[PDB]
């Protein structure tokens, strides 16, 4: 069985977080992120992973992923993915790409499954402070497999980028 046992709307890193550092620029480890361990309910050798897809415009890219571009002078690298921070996948395009390839609960237990959005700024034009305002970045799908049915179930949820502010 499945159900959605998330939120819908997500905010990504603290709100109104503040971050320090030839142009662009990459600057945060894990801080501008949002985790859930916990966003669907599944049992029963129900077989699940997930799918995320970014919305933001891409203003280039960097080692094969791409920059995001939010503002003239601030962009993003972002990576979407199961519920551990390692285990992320690099975004690149607007499509809806494999994010977390998946995984079967056992037959007869239950377990959740979960997500992570990370994001890491890059700076693209200087100008000391950079600020961004509360922007929507993508959303996340839960991936059903070997015959498993996503139902009635909620698939989706969205991701928005909460404030933050770039110190030179
Ligand atoms: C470690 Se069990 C279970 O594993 C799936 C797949 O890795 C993950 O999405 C869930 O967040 C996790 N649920 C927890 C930790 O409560």
């Amino acid at each position: 069985a499945v159900s959605f046992i998330g939120s819908t709307e997500n905010d990504v890193g603290p709100s109104l977080g503040s971050y320090s550092r030839n142009l662009p620029f990459v600057y945060t480890r894990n801080k501008i992120g949002y985790q859930n361990a916990n966003v669907w309910h599944i049992s029963k050798g129900f077989c699940v992973g997930l799918d995320g897809k970014v919305d933001l415009p891409v203003v280039g890219s960097l080692d094969g992923q791409s920059i995001y571009g939010l503002t003239e002078e601030v962009g993003l690298l972002i990576w979407m993915g199961d519920t551990k921070y390692s285990r992320g996948t690099a975004m690149s395009g607007n499509s809806w790409e494999n994010v977390f390839s998946g995984w079967c609960v056992g037959a007869n237990t239950a377990s959740t499954q979960g997500l992570s959005v990370r994001v890491t700024p890059v700076i693209l034009k200087r100008n000391a402070r950079y600020s961004v305002q509360k922007t929507s970045i993508g959303s996340i799908r839960m991936r059903p497999y070997n015959g498993s049915s996503a139902g009635s179930v909620q698939t989706t949820v969205n991701f928005s980028l909460n404030p933050f502010t770039l110190n030179d």
